[PDB]
């Protein structure tokens, strides 16, 4: 309630944020005092008369120090390895042997999983750590299938692009390039499964939950780009099948190169030199090239479950979340200089050394590649005399190259302020609040009670510790007041 | 104020370029007595207003107009600094940018000497 | 590795018709994406000879995303490096350097009635205990005097 | 007066700047203590017998913490929206709809 009033008031902003820290530190100071395991398992989930209810409620409210405390981390660790229990302290080599064995034996697991009530290995496979290793192994085999599909071209293509080659003269050429191979079928089976899982999650979570997380939308967009590329490939396959069914019926010749064809069916004999600039094949290759680059961003689901690459990712996410405020300001200066450079050089399309600045797309291109030191000075020079125009061009291009460096400098220095603000004992805490969230993705699927006695004992210990610290915070004043009251009795008696 | 003055100077140069072409048109429409302006050659002062951009004099009012008008459009997007402080997200950004730009010039004067 | 696999899958069919020989095999795509981080690469590896402008625009877009991503990663590296200097603080570089050189020196050095040693060690431990008790007593001066004058006021109440 | 003597002396530079901080912190510490709205509207403009006279005089002298205090910011915000009063807490989408309607 306090953390939501802080975003609505905005003038008493610091006061509600000062009160929320007291509301969190009360809970952390209560958590400290627990000694037996019954008190920890009475705090972390509520009155029962697993199911980690208070921990799942402290994820939503983002109380980072309640989850990053050791008395909660050991209770989560005894669930994360709940049947292995010897792997809890082993080297990374033994852990890599495990993921290699499971990644090898992935297709044996369903056969071992319908057995699972009759098997001790069935219960030893239904642990959170084995579910995590199984999902990671499946996603690694996916990338392996993509790279192996890309194979047989690793050292060049073997022919030239304008030359055609077929198995037999009768076969039309356009069939052989667009037909499917066995690995693309497995890609088609795999994409549909990930689309199905995201379809189930969206229906239950709702649009607001999908919209709230930027990462969910990135995943869903990657799946949609895959589906669009394969639909374009199938539309390219159907027309070649139609042309083959035409030719094999009405050919009445020895070879398809002998007698010329009607000109619509003639188009499916050409090589890549003469394809129409909107071919379904070309659209398929472009979208399929985008999707493979987007499909290696899924390793961010894997990386927080590791100590060495853990706090790295969090700082990378913070800097990427802090770039965009600078990026919006950089777009304005970029747009100003590109509109000015376009208005200047637009009448000189015929007479320039370079083709730069003569249209909006090309001016965008030159001003974008000029910030990476991959541009020429000789885009500014022209062929006629008109030296006033050329000097104004040099001056504006120099002002642009200075302004981008200044903006860049400002960005770096503002980034330093965040590190000073971070201080100490937070990266360790922030990283812990990452990994536990990941772990909680897999856990799923009169006479007073005992609970109230335990809670009464905890609150009594908290009150006693607070009074002891308050008494030892000021020692001399009570003794001076007592000896003043004793001097009062000494004055009364004497 | 300088941005406004550069705009005014560019449009005055454009108007000076327009007046002489009106004078040449009033000459030709009076004393032409032909079917087309490409048929009979003209006196050589009026002949100059038939050329394309390959043969213009290197101080033409048109060229001066295009140059100053290209400077003024770049300067006229710096007016968004009147808008940006009335926003929480882009607010403290601008202030740090103004501080760094105010602190560059002391280094710039020392860099000019070595250059 | 992500960007080199994507750039190889895109331009692999155009080996015969390009301006530059880049991206047409895995070794050459590795070469171009490695030398592009040192500003020693061309834009004209992306352009090709045919029309197929969809392919060329996807090439420009992916190459621009790569050149932005490397700078962001580089920026993150530099800022994380600063955290270590703040963590280092003071009176440690001098100490760390000394622990270097002494290690180097130790590479060359090679090739009833109690003893005297126990008397020396007993004297040292006695001095440590005495210094610790003096510092603990001077850590809180007023409380002992207040307790003493309270106990004296107890005797003054007993006598009066 | 102290902040102008600091630029004329330049050898006792730090002393006049140390005194100007006391002259500013007195005003901020007085501003803190006001409880009712009549005390805030008695400090922010002077004796009348809007017209934000002390705030317009604290812009000239650059006393940043007297203007950046919340008890002044709420009085300025109740003038900045003085007839709208429902737009004071809305999303940025509703604000962009307003500027699009007015720009049309
Ligand atoms: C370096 C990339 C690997 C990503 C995952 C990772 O770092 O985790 C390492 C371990 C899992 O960690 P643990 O739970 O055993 O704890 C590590 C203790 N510091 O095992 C894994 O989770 C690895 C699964 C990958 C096998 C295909
Ligand atoms: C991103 C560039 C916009 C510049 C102005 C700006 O950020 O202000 C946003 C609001 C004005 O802000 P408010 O007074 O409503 O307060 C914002 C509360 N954080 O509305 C405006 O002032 C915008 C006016 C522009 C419409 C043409
Ligand atoms: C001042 C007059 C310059 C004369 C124009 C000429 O022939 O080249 C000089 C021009 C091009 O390099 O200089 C610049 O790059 C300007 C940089 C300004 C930095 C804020
Ligand atoms: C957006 C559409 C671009 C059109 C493609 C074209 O012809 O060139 C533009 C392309 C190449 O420079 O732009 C880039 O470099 C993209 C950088 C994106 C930064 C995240
Ligand atoms: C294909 O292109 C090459 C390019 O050098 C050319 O030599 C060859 O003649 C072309 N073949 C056809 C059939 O056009």
């Amino acid at each position: 309630e306090l953390a939501k009033l802080a975003n609505i008031e905005k003038e008493f902003k610091n006061d509600y944020r000062k009160l929320s820290m007291q509301c969190k530190d009360f809970v952390v100071g209560v958590l400290d005092l627990c000694r037996d395991s019954e008190e920890v398992e009475a705090i972390l989930n509520g009155d029962l008369e697993a199911s980690l209810s208070r921990v799942k409620l402290a994820i939503k409210y983002e109380v980072k120090k309640f989850v990053a405390h050791p008395n909660c981390q050991q209770q989560l660790l005894t669930i994360w390895y709940e049947n292995l229990s010897g792997l809890r302290e082993q080297t990374i080599a033994i852990k890599c042997l495990v993921v290699l064995v499971v990644a090898l034996g992935l297709p044996f697991l369903a056969i071992g999983y319908w057995i699972a009530p009759c098997s001790r290995l069935g219960k030893i496979l239904r642990s959170p750590f084995m579910k995590f290793v199984a999902h990671a192994a499946s996603f690694i085999i996916f990338l392996g299938l993509l790279v192996f599909n890309a194979s047989d071209r690793f050292e060049g293509i073997t022919t030239l692009p304008n030359i055609t080659v077929t198995d037999y003269p009768k076969q039309i050429f356009r069939v052989k390039t667009t037909q499917f191979t066995w690995t693309e079928m497995l890609i088609m089976v795999w994409v549909l499964g990930m689309m199905w899982s995201e379809c189930k999650e969206l229906w239950l979570e709702g649009p607001r939950e999908y919209i709230l997380q930027l990462w969910n939308v990135l995943d869903f967009g990657m799946l949609s780009i895959f589906i669009a590329a394969f639909t374009a490939r199938f539309l390219a396959f159907l027309q070649a099948t139609k042309a083959q069914q035409y030719v094999d019926s009405y050919v009445q010749e020895s070879d398809l190169s002998e007698v010329t064809l009607p000109p619509e069916i003639q188009y499916f004999t050409y090589a890549r030199d003469k394809w129409l600039p909107s071919d379904p094949q070309i659209i398929s290759e472009g979208l399929y090239a985008i999707a493979v680059v987007l499909s290696f961003s899924r390793i961010a689901y894997i990386l927080p479950a590791n100590e060495s690459f853990g706090p790295l990712q969090i700082s990378l996410g913070r800097t990427v979340k802090d770039i965009f405020k600078f990026m919006v300001l950089f777009i304005m200066v970029f747009f100003a200089f590109m509109i000015g450079m376009f208005i200047l050089y637009s009448y000189y399309l015929g007479a320039k050394v370079n083709a730069a600045f003569t249209t909006v797309e090309e001016s965008f291109k030159t001003l974008f590649w000029s910030i990476f030191g991959l541009s020429e000075v000789t885009s500014v020079v022209l062929k006629y005399d008109h030296k006033f125009i050329e000097n104004i061009g040099y001056v504006l291009y120099g002002i642009y190259n200075v302004t981008m460096v200044v903006v860049l400098l400002n960005m770096l220095i503002a980034m330093i302020n965040s590190s000073y603000q971070e201080i100490e004992d937070d990266s360790d805490v922030e990283w812990k609040f990452a990994r536990s969230k990941l772990w909680l993705s897999y856990f799923d699927d009169n006479q007073p009670t005992r609970y109230q006695q335990i809670m009464k004992r905890l609150i009594k210990r908290y009150v006693l510790k607070a009074q002891v610290d308050k008494e030892n915070d000021e020692v001399n004043e009570g003794e001076l007041k007592e000896i003043k009251q004793d001097i009062s009795s000494l004055r009364y008696e004497l």
